[PDB]
């Protein structure tokens, strides 16, 4: 029996068959206590979800998925259409889990397809990932690779501290991206950036004893989307990124895996490095508890687009 | 008599009486060689003339008024209601100079002069006190050169120590674009090294960076640029939340120029603005190497809500 929680309310459809099963759960995002929550960002005015927001859905229900047959890894997200929660009556998120397998062969699935649409029915497609439930291997190689990570974090800190790159604080960060976009200040969760903007290369202690994060979640979205603002400001915070005409915008990733809780009153390291600018950039973003792994994206992937064009869309 | 310029483009009256003198002049802001200078920022959308629009201004009415009868200062300058150059049909900015004196006219040092737009009245803008000054205070200034340069050199220092913000041109005004977007020709600070603690910035000011083709006595993109290094000094402090509070032109107490400001050269100014009733002041100072260029005496900027600021300007 699958927990409800802040951002999975209740199942809709559950069917386990020969050579396959499907979990249909729905959350109205809506509801007072996920409403606040759902609104990560205002672009033009207008309140946008997250993708961390399904993220935290998919781990729910593929780590549900998993034991009724440990890592789920959140993979290949692909983010296609926004998903603006205009708080005016219900609004259902429907996230659907499908799972195949060969007869007497169910035991041994290692993936789902999971899709999330909103209904009243159908109103629009948003996002779709595959979760994995994935071995321990790529935590193997991260814990071996800590000294470097933070080899690569103390020589930021070494430049800045010599006039190289640039540190932004909290308030000034927000500040120089908001033109482009204002955070629900639960989700203002980046203390500091130091920037090595010649290669859109990163290094962010992210302290998430700064918003409020009321509820019960498997990744809380916030804790998760400030992960991914650090590769965001990376590239939008370069001096030849004009966002009033270009912005990098989510676009979706590889893989992501949680290794550690992202615990409500903790501060965490966070480094990126995203490659050059197609219309796609992307690079891998870790996250540090001092020694300790706490998270990975693998292929964290952003989108150029021409900042009016994102402004007509959303209006429309 | 007076020549016309890119921002002035004609006299309406000139009178002459045994006690004073009116001159009233008047420019066209819609005429195409001015219209795109006198749309400096743009907040919310509606485009604004600057302050240093009207300074330029002044100089001419107080060069000529002054030669007719060799510093001017532009001095008491009130900035009080908002110009939007429509750029639809005409929209007339008169300047109106008068001066007093007991029965004696050579002696005259000063002169009221006043801003504001006719269709036939519209709007009252700004005013100012034109001073036909002495060289005393370029003189101190010419002594304190040494000490503004270590003031400079201790701000670039802190810098390479990692302890004050250095911004490049695109990634200050990236910082400030919610709060205004600058007419291209305007976005002349090359880099700006910001001390938060105490307001204090030092500046390159790079007149290059923009086009300032036309005739003026002092350039207002080029005297504009100079404010902004104290604007920015206010608005891009950490505790400046420019969604809620915004630090804007208020006016200033005393503005002189000793030395061209060249459309091909870059300059450096300095300031240290006070910290934050709702007005906090400062001195500029622009320097080109080892020589004093311009200064202004209380520089004032005003913090006003950042909506409420909308609304004035949306009506
Ligand atoms: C300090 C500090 C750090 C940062 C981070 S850097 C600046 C920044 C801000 C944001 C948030 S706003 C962009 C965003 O992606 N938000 C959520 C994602 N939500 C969607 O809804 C898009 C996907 N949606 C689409 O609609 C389409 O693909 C679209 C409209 C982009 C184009 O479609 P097409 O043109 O092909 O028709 N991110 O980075 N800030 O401060
Ligand atoms: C690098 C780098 C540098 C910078 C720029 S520096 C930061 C900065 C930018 C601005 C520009 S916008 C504010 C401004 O003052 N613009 C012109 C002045 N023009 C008026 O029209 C005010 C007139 N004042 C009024 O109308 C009223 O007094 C009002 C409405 C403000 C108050 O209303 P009241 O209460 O009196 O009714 N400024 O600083 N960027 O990157």
């Amino acid at each position: 029996e699958i927990k409800t929680t802040t951002t999975l309310h209740r199942v809709v459809e559950e069917t386990t068959k020969p050579l396959g099963a499907t979990l249909v759960v729905e959350t109205d995002i809506s509801r007072k206590d996920v409403n606040g929550l759902a609104r990560g960002h205002l672009v033009d005015g207008i309140p946008l979800c997250t993708p961390s927001f399904y993220a935290d859905i998919a781990m729910q229900v593929g780590q549900y998925s998993m034991q009724r047959l440990g890592l789920v890894d959140v993979s290949d997200m692909v983010v296609d259409k926004a998903l603006v929660p205009h708080g005016k009556g219900p609004q259902l998120l429907r996230t659907t889990l499908t799972m195949e397998w060969p007869p007497k062969a169910a035991a041994t699935t290692r993936s789902a397809k999971v899709k999330f649409a909103t209904y009243f029915k159908l109103d629009t497609e948003h996002a779709s990932c595959t979760v994995r439930f994935t071995s321990d291997a790529q935590l193997k190689s991260l814990r071996r690779s800590v000294s470097e990570y933070k080899t690569h974090i103390r020589q930021l800190h070494d430049g800045h501290a010599k006039g190289q790159f640039m540190r932004y604080n909290r308030k000034t960060g927000y500040k120089l991206m908001s033109s482009m976009a204002r955070f629900n200040p639960d989700y203002m969760l980046l203390d500091y950036l130091v920037l090595n903007e010649a290669e859109n290369e990163a290094a962010s202690g992210v302290d998430f004893s700064l918003g409020s994060s009321e509820g019960t979640f498997a990744a809380h979205p916030a804790h998760v989307d400030a992960i991914t603002q650090v590769a965001g400001f990376a590239m939008n915070a370069n001096d030849n990124v004009d966002i009033e005409k270009q912005v990098y915008v989510n676009h979706g990733w590889d893989s992501f895996q949680i290794y550690q809780p992202l615990d409500n009153s903790k501060s965490y390291q966070v480094y990126t490095k995203m490659g050059q600018a197609n219309d796609l950039v992307h690079g891998d973003v870790v996250v540090l508890d001092g020694e300790q792994i706490v998270a990975f994206f693998r292929g964290l992937t952003l989108r150029s687009v021409p900042r009016g064009a994102l402004r007509v869309v959303l209006q429309t």
